[PDB]
């Protein structure tokens, strides 16, 4: 559990600094943004693919065996993941800026529940990837948080502000990740599967087309790099 916290307050962290560059920033260009959320988008699929789908296989794979049930347990997860991330996006001037800001929370919640549940079994190798991945695109989601808020009519201040606050969704999401994953044995490929799923529908939600593509491959591919490496 220590562990997943580190995790949060380093996803919390890096979202702090991507929104503090925004106040040396206060404007970026169209191709920037969209460069960056695409870099994202596709270190969050990726980090989805070979950072939660895979390793809760081979746990549940450990757990239940090398049948087609861990397959359905990692599954069933995912599916209850995209179901509970389409239920919070069904049932939910300043009014516009606080529903972007739950846009937001909503966003940021798949990704501290990602790092809570990679860091139930307690091993490394699975956490400190998608953990780093999400520090590294949190820092760009942190700008482009920002500076969207700042382009809504907030004053870049109180923009860099509600990004920092933004950013405590990652910790609060590991907690609820580290609560979820721990209960029993199979609750750790379910939620693997959950925090996948989930993780898929909000980048779903979140995918200028060539330079958004860039980035999107740029980071699919950084991404596969750091589960490699780690």
């Amino acid at each position: 559990v220590g562990y997943a916290v580190l995790g949060g307050a380093a996803g919390f962290a890096a979202t702090a600094l991507g929104a503090l560059m925004a106040l040396g920033l206060r404007a970026i260009s169209a191709r920037t943004q969209d460069a960056m959320l695409g870099f994202a988008a596709g270190m969050m699929l990726a980090a989805s693919a070979f950072s939660l789908i895979l390793p809760g296989l081979d746990a549940a794979g450990t757990i239940v065996g090398p049948g087609p049930a861990a397959a359905a347990v990692v599954a069933l997860g995912l599916g209850l993941g995209v179901l509970l991330m389409l239920g919070l996006d069904y049932f939910t001037r300043v009014n516009r800026v606080w529903l972007f800001v739950l846009t937001i929370i909503l966003h940021a919640l798949p990704e501290g529940m990602a790092i809570g549940v990679s860091f139930a079994t307690g091993d490394l190798r699975i956490g400190l990837p998608l953990t780093s991945a999400i520090a590294i695109q949190a820092v760009p989601e942190g700008l482009a948080v920002a500076l969207a808020l700042r382009a809504v009519g907030l004053p870049i201040g109180r923009a860099v502000l509600v990004a920092v606050a933004s950013g405590l969704m990652a910790p609060l999401g590991a907690l609820v990740g580290v609560g979820i994953s721990s209960g029993f044995a199979l609750a750790y490929p379910i939620s693997m599967g959950l925090a996948a799923g989930a993780m898929i529908f909000v980048v779903s939600h979140e995918v200028h087309e060539t330079t958004a593509t860039v980035g999107l491959m740029a980071g699919f591919a950084l991404m596969m790099f750091l589960d490699t490496a780690l």
